[PDB]
RNA sequence: GGCCAAAGGCCCUUUUCAGGGCCAC
């Protein structure tokens, strides 16, 4: 992917993924999983690719239902 | 390079396994 430069995007961007880096399952995740992690495995959208408005968005709504395994 | 995931184009919010607005079709 080609990295992204504009903050207002990156900012922004940096935000979602905190909010999903705050729930148990991500520091359950994380505690869990030593980043052999393979995909199917929920993983971090790529902050710097070229997505989409509607196309990032989506990735972090999957993102976030994908994290709850935990407990 | 290319392919898959995601994806109508943009925006706000911790209603965040979520809610909402305009434009378009
Ligand atoms: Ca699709």
């Amino acid at each position: 992917s080609y990295t992204e430069a504009d903050p207002a995007i990156l900012s922004r961007r940096q935000k979602q993924i905190d909010y999903g880096k705050n729930t148990a399952a991500y520091e359950r995740y994380v505690e869990m999983v030593p980043k052999d992690e393979r995909t199917r495995h929920p993983r971090t959208p790529n902050k710097y690719g070229k997505y989409s408005r509607r196309a990032f968005d989506g990735l972090v709504k999957i993102w976030r239902k994908s994290l709850h395994i935990y407990d």
